[PDB]
């Protein structure tokens, strides 16, 4: 809706979009995500994470070390943009963001941290 | 809001969707594939195929050995319930098939026949 | 090795091989697995699957409905020629079948059913 | 990559390998690709393709904005610290890198950037 998206993570390891342009004019923009399907949070959890696409392979990595149990995310990692929780099947959670937080010319991704997910589990928020 | 769906498959080769509901009740169903993105269809084509779990295999199989002059679709394959032409980004086609050339008790499957794309391209389709 | 195989499921959902050659003259094939990593079974569970290329959906798809508890196989699936148990890191686990279960010119594929992997973790089994 | 690697990309878009270990006193690495099977390079095109952990998305993300003319790699991009050009099934490339150009404690990768190829197709590279 102009400055918000859904986004759903499945049970076959698939967001639904790998992109995503954040509009100039919205204020803050959120993002609403979903896992549809049958699978727990402990062998299928997605969350939905954004950071600069220089520091994914970073915020992915410390939140593969910190665990289910931190959301496979380290804890107030500042190359976390924003995020949402790490949902199981059919939960749902949302996380709204300020706009000037991101800049134009910058490449950002989105991505999921349960682990081996970000392998498909990303996008460019296609501001790059 | 009921029997057609709308998906779309893109340039990092995924289907926005993995799985499709046919509510029994509707008598024909309508699939309406568009190609977001810029890849051609020689590069990055998506087609959008229906048999049974079983005969998917093979209709990949043969698809591939019948190259894009045939739409990585072997000519009147019986194994093919359904399926549109194979699209170039930015293009878009629809089918419309009979719902009850579907039998409850059947595991039935969408995947794109493009070399390669049966692996992330795919998805269950089942009668409810 | 002589009519065994050694292969690796890893932590970045990898197997290290794609393709097992077995030969006619061997009685019986076996393959030991071995998970390298730090990741547990119900992150990155790995097993090792075999059946027929056209039986590896419908393996794959039950198999994800049996549950961790289950080893997402499902027991007495008629459609599996052979497999370990999910391991996670650090674990090992073999298999040793009769090469007489295979026929000459028919294609096996190989595959971990844990959610979301096969599409990652596959390859192919032929008979010389 | 190794005094001398080989490598293939095949048709199932898998690399026979997803470790290098380039020895720290080999001067220079070579890397031979090649490509088994029957797809040409437009459809299941591989190029092998040396960076950061870091920057391996970046890469990935404009590579695919440039082209297969331009073999999917945005040219005078300083974050590829070698690759061979895409090429189809029946080739062979290769490349070799000075070994200075590494370090220790730093995380490298190789994949292929041909559009979604990246997921399946990379694995680390490391200094001996
Ligand atoms: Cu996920
Ligand atoms: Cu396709
Ligand atoms: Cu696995
Ligand atoms: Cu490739």
């Amino acid at each position: 809706a102009e400055a918000s998206v859904d986004i759903q993570g499945n049970d076959q390891m698939q967001f639904n979009t790998n992109a995503i342009t954040v509009d100039k004019s919205a204020k803050q923009f959120t993002v609403n995500l979903s896992h549809p399907g049958n699978l727990p949070k402990n062998v299928m959890g997605h969350n939905w994470v954004l950071s600069t696409a220089a520091d994914m392979q970073g915020v992915v990595t410390d939140g593969m070390a910190s665990g289910l149990d931190k959301d496979y995310l380290k804890p107030d990692d500042s190359r976390v943009i924003a995020h949402t929780k790490l949902i199981g099947s059919g939960e749902k959670d949302s996380v709204t963001f300020d706009v000037s937080k991101l800049k134009e010319g910058e490449q950002y991704m989105f991505f999921c941290t349960f682990p081996g997910h970000s392998a498909l589990m990303k996008g460019t928020l296609t501001l790059k």
